[PDB]
């Protein structure tokens, strides 16, 4: 590998269907052009492409996601070979492999085609790794190499003149575990000749040759064949398929790769949702309809923030869902950090298609959007991407599903322009005196700031040192953080003298108050036409 | 499914044999996806083309 030319803190995750990728893993994608490498088609790909496109300057941050799969790859037996795929589904039964042994050559030929991607490739002089050969006065000169009876890896490589051995290499350990030292050292019996192979670098590990007697050698050159140990680094970073030797190897037509599989629909997502746990997502989306599926995520996202690490989830069902199913499945997932979407839309992608979208593909844009605002700004009023609107919510449908905690967009018409913008950040939690809860925006400060508390606690006095240090220090540590906090202007001011602390043992229980920045939520301007004269 | 879907590579690798030979029709382009074809089976190629 010579030197060469060649030529936002919120993170957000995904979990839906795709074709491609292993599943029951997390992955992290650094740029869309290595989404589409990794996740072929399906749902997940609109998701992840509609989350960063939602909008020209609110772009979405990093992403995480999981293809929700019960699938399996495509797999053959056949020859001395097991052939097996690294895609994982449908598409890997278009996958076909098929060899050749080329006189012209003497070695093995291989051929893998992929129509799906327009991808074909063959290779050619498998095996035959380097040549050996006899030119000192003697009438006969041969060779051989040996295997261990037992892991039947090679284990001598010996010279012969004529019939007999001449010098052996230690193919069980050592300098020659790499065969180009012998490559070097039989040009040190100069009798004798080896040289290398034209075709390409293959630094091959002596122990991987094949056990080869009394070949007739002068005149002639004779390569060893090793034709697994070559095809190891024909395959190194090669392609979609992978091979495991069983039994001797030997050539075989062109066959499909078969069984795979893209399995049955999951059951329930609870075991591949835990994977989310720790990975530092803080905006999880379900791609589904289903309201257990919807449950689980509300479940899982409870977990996670029962435990400290707080996270929220942004949901829409079906399609064209009408009133009474979003109360009957707001009443079903009642409980904060979950958002509910209304309405469901079109969106247009670069393909040239215009997508029937469902609502929790609307949840994912406006998902992305809450991912791309720096920490505590609202998506009330945010600009949305959406091409046509569906819909059976007018006016006061706007106030009954805003009041009820339901997310939805509306409509607006300037002098020119029309546009979609979002109305504002409530959650599915009905309970309107308590906006701590209700507003999603208004939660995020909260659990970022309270976060911030807990940890500079913990070094502060949670570290153990004494319990010398009293009730009136702890008091004045609080004061003191409010008032850096009141410096950056994220709580307005408080109260110190309503400040209190009690403490019992190696337990201490604190009362607090503080302002919010408190928010603007209506306008209504009265204006009147008059008239009075010009003159002149 | 796989490389033949396209009927490009079977008048391809039919030609390819030394004992057969392919011809396409001249009436444009058609080389369909080789999925839809109909159950043809059992004439004489020795007999006709």
């Amino acid at each position: 590998t010579r030197p060469h030319a060649s030529i936002s803190e919120k993170v957000f995750c995904l979990i839906g269907q795709a074709e491609g990728g292993e599943p029951n893993t997390v992955y992290e994608l650094r740029n869309y052009s290595q989404a589409k490498r990794l996740f072929r088609s399906g749902e997940l790909l609109d998701a992840i492409e509609l989350a960063w496109g939602s909008n020209p300057n609110y772009t979405a941050g990093r992403i995480l996601a999981m293809r929700i799969e019960d699938a399996k790859p495509a797999s053959a037996e056949i020859g001395g070979l097991k052939i097996t795929s690294k895609i994982y589904g449908n598409v890997a039964n278009n996958i076909q492999v098929g060899l050749e042994k080329n006189t012209l050559s003497d070695s093995l030929r291989l051929r893998v085609i992929f129509q799906d991607d327009r991808f074909n490739e063959v290779y050619d002089n498998i095996g035959n790794i380097f040549t050996i050969k006899y030119k000192g006065e003697e009438a006969n000169a041969t060779f051989s190499v040996e295997h261990d009876e037992e892991t039947q890896k090679a284990s001598r490589l010996v010279l012969k003149v004529g019939d007999q051995e001449v010098k052996s290499y230690d193919l069980t350990g050592g300098a020659y575990d790499y065969t180009n030292a012998i490559i070097t050292d039989i040009n040190q019996l100069p009798d004798f000749e080896a040289k290398l192979s034209p075709f390409g670098d293959k630094n091959l590990e002596s122990s991987k040759l094949d056990k080869i007697e009394n070949a007739n050698i002068k005149d002639k050159a004779v390569y060893v064949k090793a034709v697994f140990g070559d095809l190891e680094k024909q395959t190194a970073y090669n392609g979609i398929v992978s091979f495991e030797q069983l039994k001797t190897i030997e050539p075989f037509e062109l066959t499909k790769l078969k069984g795979g599989t893209n399995g049955e629909p999951p059951a329930t997502w609870a075991d591949k949702l835990d994977k989310f746990a720790h990975e530092g997502g803080y905006y999880i989306v379900p791609l589904s309809s289903k309201q257990s599926v919807h449950a689980e995520v509300a479940s899982f996202v409870k977990e996670r923030s029962d435990a400290g690490e707080p996270m929220r989830a942004i949901v829409g069902g079906g399609f064209n869902e009408s009133k009474e199913q979003l109360f009957g499945r707001q009443a079903s997932l009642s409980n904060p950090r979950v958002s509910l979407v209304a309405n469901s839309g079109t969106f247009v992608m670069d393909d040239g298609r215009k997508n029937h979208v469902p609502a929790y593909m609307v949840a994912v844009a406006l998902g992305g959007l809450a991912s791309g605002l720096e920490i505590g700004e609202s998506i009330t009023f945010k600009p949305l991407r959406v091409s046509s609107l569906d819909q059976i919510y007018e006016s006061i449908d706007l106030d009954e599903l805003n009041e009820n905690g339901i997310i939805s967009i509306e409509f607006v018409r300037n002098r020119t322009n029309t546009f979609f913008r979002i109305v504002d950040d409530v959650t599915t939690f009905n309970d309107k005196s308590d906006p701590v809860k209700a507003e999603m925006a208004v939660g995020e400060a909260n659990d970022f700031l309270v976060s911030e508390l807990k940890v500079q606690l913990e070094d502060q006095f949670i570290g153990t040192r004494t319990i010398n240090t009293s009730a009136s220090i702890i008091k004045d540590f609080i004061q003191s953080y409010l008032g850096r906090k009141k410096r950056d202007n994220e709580i307005q001011d408080f109260p110190a003298e309503d400040v209190q602390v009690i403490v019992e043992g190696n337990e201490a229980r604190i009362s607090m108050t503080v302002y919010p920045i408190r928010s603007f939520k209506k306008i209504s301007v009265s204006l009147v036409y008059k008239q009075q004269t010009l003159q002149a």
